[PDB]
Order: C-alpha cells, then sequence, then structure tokens
C-alpha cells in the first residue's frame, strides 16, 4: 500500500542495509511491496518512482494514505520563474557545513543528484534521483545552450555519473565527491583554465538538459 513518511528514512541498495540509495524526507509517499529480503523490506518511493529497501523496524514511521500521491504539472515558462529559487537552494546548502555522502538526500549532506533532486522539490518541482535519469528525463541541449537553472552531466561513454546546476559564465554548483571534488557542495567553472578540480570534472562532460516538466512516472 501507500503510505505517507512521519519521519526522515533511509533507503538503502540492497537487503543488506550498507549502500545508502536514496533519503526519504518527512512527508514524502512511497508504496510498500511485499518483497522482504533478511530484514529489510523494498519499497518505491512515489514521486520519482525510485526503489529500494527499507529496514523493518522503520515501518512504524509511515502512516497509511487515504490520497494517494498525483503529480503536479507546470508549462515550461511557469518553471523557468522557479529556476531563482532552485539555485538559491544550492547557494543556501552550500553555506551549511556538508559533505558528499553517497545517496544523501534530506540535507544537509548530499550526493550530486540528490542535491539537484532537493533543490527542485524546494520549488516543487520533482526530478528523477540518479544523474542518468536526470540525463534521460531532461531536455538535451547543447553545452552552448545552457542557461541559468540548466543540469550540466558529466560520466562515461554509457551514461552521466554526475551532475551540477548550471549559474551562468561557465559556472554551475554542485556535491562532489573526495577523489576528484570537494567532499561536498562548491562552485565549479566547464574550462581547462579553471583550478584542478574544474578540470578533472570538464574532462568528464557529458551533455546538458533542460528542465521542462516537472516528473511524472508511472504508477505501477
Amino acid at each position: 500500500g501507500e503510505y505517507q513518511c512521519l519521519a526522515a528514512l533511509n533507503l538503502y541498495d540492497s537487503p543488506e542495509c550498507t549502500s545508502l540509495a536514496t533519503q526519504a524526507a518527512v512527508g514524502r509517499h512511497l508504496q510498500v511491496t511485499s518483497n522482504q529480503q533478511g530484514a529489510a523490506v523494498e519499497v518505491c518511493l512515489c514521486e520519482d518512482d525510485y526503489p529500494g529497501w527499507l529496514s523493518l523496524g522503520d515501518l512504524g514511521l509511515l502512516k497509511p494514505a487515504t490520497v494517494l500521491y498525483q503529480a503536479k504539472s507546470f508549462s515550461e515558462s511557469e518553471i523557468k520563474k522557479l529556476l531563482p529559487g532552485a539555485i538559491a537552494f544550492t547557494q543556501k546548502a552550500m553555506q551549511q557545513s556538508n559533505y558528499y555522502l553517497w545517496g544523501g538526500t534530506v540535507g544537509p549532506n548530499y550526493d550530486c543528484s540528490g542535491l539537484m533532486q532537493a533543490a527542485f522539490v524546494s520549488v516543487g518541482i520533482w526530478l528523477p534521483r540518479d544523474a542518468y535519469q536526470q540525463e534521460a528525463f531532461t531536455q538535451a541541449i547543447t553545452i552552448d545552450e545552457l542557461a541559468p537553472g540548466d543540469l550540466v552531466f558529466f560520466g562515461t561513454p554509457v551514461k552521466a555519473t554526475h551532475v551540477g546546476l548550471y549559474l551562468g559564465d561557465g559556472c554551475y554548483i554542485h556535491s562532489s565527491g573526495k577523489a576528484q571534488g570537494r567532499d561536498g557542495i562548491g562552485i565549479d567553472i566547464l574550462s581547462e583554465q579553471g583550478d584542478v578540480v574544474s578540470r578533472s570534472y570538464y574532462q568528464q562532460l557529458r551533455g546538458a538538459g533542460r528542465v521542462v516538466k516537472s516528473y511524472k512516472p508511472q504508477r505501477h
């Protein structure tokens, strides 16, 4: 059935609950499946269709839904007006102590795609959870077409593995990891003239996307 989260919940990428997949903010809706494995149960968050594993203890942090989640729609022009608020969310998040948390979604500690999802949700707009899904979902544009509030994608030939929010003037805001990044939220530029972090990510640049609708996944 469908439930509302009474507290922020961790969802894991396996029944073993050793690696975080996403986090569900208080008030989100999820569906609990009959697939229980080990000490966990498979769930699927409603707003982004994102699957993961919930500890069986956390079932007491759910309240049954009698009104099912339905996604809101926005026109392209409505979305344009909301982009400044998404940007502002990221700027404020950068100012709170934070590190790069794989699966971090509720804050203050984000992963790259989790920051994007949280920023857009703050203005009412849903994105899918993972970077490759955010690229599939958004309207592909060229690098040269980037405008503030568009998403910047980085990764392998197979898929995007990283994402940031374009600010203008080649600059973007993102959460990035330890090995090549800042271990948290910061500013980089799409230029080989940038600093070593900027250069590292620039080498992996894949594409760019514009948010032209709010995500409305399929009801399973």
